[PDB]
């Protein structure tokens, strides 16, 4: 099954695209050959700073007519310098301008972290701490249901929420929309039982960012665990004859979760798409459930003291 119901009533394609990294210069390709090899979700967003380039591909992907706009599932993010409730609409535009785009199918908050507005994108002070805003996940919530209802938008959802903050939105008072997707990350070294279990058990569907564990993420280290090297997750794609990123963009598959992996390189996204032609066994999903580590890509120490930082709670 290629797509997943989401509470809209619309389908949303268990497999994307990631493009956070891929630089301006190199994305509109990428995002041209995934399309042209059946990509159809392409996960975005305005702090990404690559989403003219996003549309770029997309318009001419519909100029060719290699595919319609119907087909697309295309997801933004709400960043975190816009939580305040006149900002989002503005941003929500700014993005379908840069997409050149007259709806997104799902617009997530990005964090849950509002920070304060303006130019810069993760302001800091002195000390390196970041510089939050007044903003509430609720307010911001609402803020999103307008964007439905007024057809900017046909789905929103959450990114980075532990399940407090989801439960927070499930419990508003004249909730409009519920959260459709929660985009959290997940992979062998963060398997996210407890947050899946949630989040499915509320009809909210979970979408795994970094599957392959993010080594071009700008602050990492030698010392970190590197999945994509880890001999036991090649002994796994070995014995399927898989390339590892395979085994783990197939993983999540099997979860019922949607996943976004990341590539610029031309063979590597045709790589990453083909993983609907074989299964992990039940051994496979068992030992790769094993390796957790609770170790997380994208968990930022400068956010470690705002009041809405997700990660303090066990789930
Ligand atoms: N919601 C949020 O907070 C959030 C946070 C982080 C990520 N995400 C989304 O999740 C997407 C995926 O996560 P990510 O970008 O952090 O990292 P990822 O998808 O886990 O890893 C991408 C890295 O893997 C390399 N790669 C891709 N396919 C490969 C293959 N078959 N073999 C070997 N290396 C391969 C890519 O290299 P090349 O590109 O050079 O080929 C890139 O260096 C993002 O791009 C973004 O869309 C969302
Ligand atoms: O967030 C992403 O999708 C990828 O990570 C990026 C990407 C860009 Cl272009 C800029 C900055 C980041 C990054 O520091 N994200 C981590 C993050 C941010 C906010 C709060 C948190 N937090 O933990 O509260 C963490």
């Amino acid at each position: 099954a290629s797509r997943i119901l989401l509470n809209n009533g619309a389908k949303m394609p268990i497999l994307g695209l990631g493009t956070w990294k891929s630089p301006p210069g190199q994305v509109t390709e990428a995002v041209k050959v995934a399309i042209d090899v059946g990509y159809r979700h392409i996960d975005c967003a305005h702090v990404y700073q690559n989403e003219n380039e996003v549309g770029v591909a997309i318009q001419e992907k519909l100029r060719e007519q290699v595919v319609k706009r119907e087909e697309l599932f295309i997801v933004s993010k709400l960043w975190c310098t816009y939580h305040e409730k006149g900002l989002v609409k503005g941003a929500c535009q700014k993005t379908l301008s840069d997409l050149k785009l007259d709806y997104l199918d799902l617009y997530l908050i990005h964090w849950p972290t509002g920070f304060k507005p303006g130019k810069e994108f993760f302001p800091l002070d002195e000390s390196g701490n970041v510089v939050p805003s007044d903003t509430n996940i609720l307010d911001t919530w609402a803020a999103m249901e307008e964007l439905v209802d007024e057809g900017l938008v046909k789905a929103i959802g959450i990114s980075n929420f532990n399940h407090l903050q989801v439960e927070m939105i499930l419990n508003k008072p004249g909730l409009k929309y519920k959260p459709a997707v929660n985009q959290i990350e997940c992979h062998p070294y963060l398997t996210q039982e407890k947050l899946i279990q949630y989040c499915q058990s509320k009809g909210i569907v979970v979408t795994a960012y970094s599957p392959l564990g993010s080594p071009d993420r700008p602050w990492a280290k030698p010392e970190d665990p590197s999945l994509l090297e880890d001999p036991r997750i090649k002994a796994i794609a070995a014995k399927h004859n898989k390339t590892t990123a395979q085994v783990l963009i197939r993983f999540p598959m099997q979860r019922n979760l949607v996943v976004i992996p990341k590539s610029v390189t031309p063979e590597r996204i045709a790589e990453n798409f083909k993983v609907f032609d074989f299964e992990l066994s039940s051994q496979d999903m068992t030992t790769l459930l094993s390796y957790n580590r609770n170790w997380r890509v994208c968990a930022a120490l400068s956010c470690t003291s705002h009041k809405d930082y997700p990660f303090h709670e066990e789930f």
